[PDB]
């Protein structure tokens, strides 16, 4: 039964910033506001619902040596790197997040939820299904020796080529405890392959794999970078496309037609066009593939909105590092999107691709995921990068 | 910076050979062509765009020996003797080649781009794709301790029996970094096996591989006898046909309708009926094979010449002594088709085969792969066996 | 440059308690002690070095379903709670533990040295080296399809049955990041087995592991309970002895001879007794184990301590609760060892054992590892249960 | 086929478990449980039977002469430089069974211990000596 004042309430269901007001947080959920029992001030703040992230990778960060770390490092390596990498997640922010790939997040969230680390509310994906050779493919790069001793992977590993293999995959995805399914709709950057925007999926094995999914429960969120596998994508029925690099004027009047939402990724893009200068940073199969795919992404995003796309917020961190999340916001604010509908995207609508109803608003009967800012962040978007308090589920985790 | 003039130019364009000319050279591409900087003088030659052999295997060498080297030698031997089948092409005049079969040839492909090595402009369909006891099965003859012991291959060994299959092998092909695609469509002559013309491939699976490879931007060439096969493939979709021994009218005009490519392929099959009077030389499966098909190829190309099927420049080397693929030119003489048609089909023709632009004529804007012969080829068409002259994109080979 | 202010000061090297005192701390080591830079005062408090635990599990806790998680769980849950089992550790007052058994502990030391958690200073042995039907034995107990798809164990698991299988074992565990080796001479009361105190090795084996363990730089630990195994593993020249159940007269004077460590466990003894009496705790196969053998460690650990063998400091952590470990010092003082020897066994000793002579003594030249009680250790034993201050490296982890 | 000098091959280099020239070192655990833990025919041995089947699989190969590798390296992916990682058994039953098929053997060395295990036993010559000291010159010399 805590009751915490706040000077300034931001109201995500409208976007304006309304005046003091008192939350009574008690069992874990939002009790009552009321405008205008232990006592928690922030009367020279702003008080806003915790921001969700719909686009991260909390097993992984970028480095030189990441590309050799798949036949060095072991999963436990991975695990102890990720308790800080949730950690400064949290720290930032950020109390949710949606991983869309990695086997040790569903690990992660299985220890957060039991208490023994502190990290944000977990939405995990599991391994991503993708073809032979695909962007997710775990063995592409291997040499002849590596890749006979290890087989040829299929749905128990994620690879598929057939309609049939897509269900086994999906229930293989259901078997080992994930939350939601990813695909790999065409090519991509980061990978050790020779595409970055190829068609690599059949519309039969993206219907089926939406098919499957609604059966079990599950939503689908496709990587794209090319114009026909995003489209292919879009009319099978996806809820969400993780890039748009390549996207024109008939996806988007049929992403409108059909309600998909938009996660654009400045962060990524940004982050892989800087590094690609460096020389020796990416091998030189990825380097010409991120130099001139990465560099397309703020103005296909301002393209979108302007068009009328619903956009949706996600970083793709892991590519980026951890904790600095909250800097797309400032990227989303120079392309044209206003402060209010960038604060709106990751509260409001984050809610509405996760296809939950506890979370999102500062409302009584909601989750009391609370953060408050120095500054108020509508006139001035850097505000943003200097989080002063942080609760989630009614415990406080910074004061 | 380099102006080469030449005496007598020859315009594969037109395929009519012009006056005097100036090439001039900057940054591997031809800048400008000027009738009449270090100089480079061919004042008594004729010079031509460089030639492109559409059918090669650069990875073997017919010999007594050949089929026993499956059990004894290794990839490195393969590769140790490429490296001067390569040269042996290269110093032949022939600056581009189309290999169609072989997993070895990517890696040449690949030390050749890199500098390691002298050698051609690779296109390389890797490991070909056939059905299970089909021409390029890898484990036709073995025994069955050795079958056991080695399994039965599948889409990942290049080997499809469905269309998911041939997808699976298309994008397998693709996965291991090959250019285009290769199929057997019926049986073969060299083959370890009892049929040469069946039809071993059904129409849905030439047609999923012709669609899985046309997602990639590939091409596909057919392997092909006898006639039922051949139709099959011409109708699939495919881009070139590699030998049409027993092609019929309804093939024929099929072909013309659809605008497929046809390589006779004189050499081989000139060559297979030479090495069948030998005893001993082919194993008694393979003789009768090779002793009756190889002979009905000068009449078939001389009769879809005549009745108006396109034909391109492929020679099969592999089977005959790599760099003599000049001498094709003779058989092609003297089985009815013009000096300037021959000369034609190996840089202009060769070309549209491969879907590209920046080569076959010599045009400014257009890579700068020059050679030139002592005697003009028109009047005598022997003056192909005798180069003086070659230089491949900008660098001169043979001075 | 940190300066300690101590009102009270323990001499490990003599086991006296000294009076006010000035630690001086730079770069991670001490300096001077002076007698009578930014001043940490513990004027009030009672200082002693950081202690030492010799007998760890830093990777496992007993609970009554540790007996069907070899089935369930992964290596990735079980760091994520050595996370918190080593924070917890760290925080009672041990800044070094020498891990005897555990995959995860080798990659928890990495992790701690990298500055990625927080934890004591680990020593980790890796794999146990046993041999079939041995007390750790990894398949113990599973059915016949498990042990048939498992295959029986090698060298390489840790399972070896001559003297070349103990060579190769030792290899392999100085090859996965070792720091010493340890072995079960006899059964164990918690094994899946009949078996709990029956000689399971014999000399011949012993020596060529003490042999090729002498090579590496590597001491050898190991865990006995009958007098037989016990003889064995003291002649063939282990350092140190884990438990001594059924130690006997010629055991011991063979001890004195050789100058082998004692390390009694009594932690483990109680924890053992007193859960045999709750029903469906231990299978039925542990249970009468777990009545008979842990109810004698108290009184042979006095005749030991009577007759002039050496002992150390270890608890067997992993089967009490992590962080209780300090207890252990209630236990010794309640069975006739004095206060003062009870704390230079974890200290002074435990350095010794450890063969390292940079930690033990609050000296000059030495790693700064400093711990503060509130009242005095001896004369009251319980103080020990009250840490109010922790140093480790130069950095305060508690204050 | 190609231009060169004339080699003497020696082919695979015999080592032990987490030697110099173990061709596992440094692996994680997925791509070492998929490949095996290496034996003689890989070059790893441990033991005086499997040297001899070392070497009778390198004569197999099509090898000019032996080569071992007695201590630790620098360019491993190891911990150890300079330990000794060959008992004296083994380099002896490595000679007498090269010395049948008119082999050779050469020793890669870092270490006292090794070095002189190395030359005690009878070994061609000595790859490197970083640490060799007075009664290793000694022996090398007698
Ligand atoms: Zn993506
Ligand atoms: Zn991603
Ligand atoms: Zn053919
Ligand atoms: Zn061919
Ligand atoms: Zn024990
Ligand atoms: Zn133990
Ligand atoms: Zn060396």
């Amino acid at each position: 039964p805590v009751a915490v004042q706040c000077g300034r309430l931001f109201d995500a269901r409208s976007g304006q910033l309304k005046g003091p007001h008192t939350l009574l947080v008690a069992d874990g959920r939002i009790r009552q506001v009321l405008p205008g029992a232990r006592v928690v001030d922030l009367g020279d703040k702003v008080c806003l619902p915790g921001w969700t992230d719909l686009h991260v990778h909390l097993g992984s960060q970028s480095s030189p040596q990441s590309y050799s770390e798949d036949f060095r490092l072991d999963p436990v390596d991975h695990a102890f790197r990720a308790v800080g990498y949730a950690e400064k997640t949290l720290m930032a922010g950020f109390t949710s997040v949606r991983d869309l790939g990695g086997e040790v997040s569903p690990h992660l969230r299985d220890a957060i939820n039991q208490g023994l680390v502190r990290g944000p509310r977990i939405f995990a994906a599991g391994k991503s299904i993708a073809t032979t050779g695909g962007h997710a493919d775990p063995t592409n790069g291997w040499n002849e020796r590596l890749a006979h001793l290890v087989g040829a992977p299929g749905p128990a590993e994620g690879v598929v080529n057939s309609v049939d293999e897509a269900r086994q995959a999906v229930r293989q995805r259901y078997k080992e405890g994930s939350d939601l399914i990813k695909i790999t709709a065409t090519g991509g950057v980061l990978s050790y392959a020779r595409s970055g925007d190829a068609p690599q999926f059949t519309v039969d094995e993206i219907k089926a794999v939406v098919d499957t999914a609604r059966d079990y429960g599950f939503r689908v969120a496709a990587h794209a970078h090319g114009t026909e596998g995003m489209k292919r994508a879009v009319q099978a029925g996806v809820t969400s496309i993780e890039h748009g690099t390549y996207m024109d004027d008939e996806v988007m009047r049929l992403m409108k037609q059909h309600g998909t939402w938009y996660v654009p990724t400045f962060y990524a893009g940004r982050f892989v066009t800087e590094k690609a200068a460096i020389d020796g940073y990416f091998p030189e199969v990825v380097r010409p593939k991120a130099a001139r795919i990465g560099a397309l992404i703020s103005q296909t995003a301002a393209k979108a909105y302007r068009n009328g796309v619903r956009i949706a917020f996600g970083t793709d961190q892991g590519v980026g590092p951890h904790g600095d999340n909250a800097r797309e916001f400032v990227y989303m604010v120079e392309a044209g999107i206003p402060a209010a509908y960038a604060l709106q995207a990751a509260t409001v609508h984050a809610a509405q691709v996760l296809g939950v109803d506890d979370q999102g608003v500062l409302e009584p009967g909601k989750r009391a995921d609370v953060i408050a800012l120095a500054g108020n962040p509508l006139e001035d978007i850097n505000a943003v990068l200097d989080v002063r308090f942080v609760m989630k589920d009614g415990v406080i985790y910074k004061q």
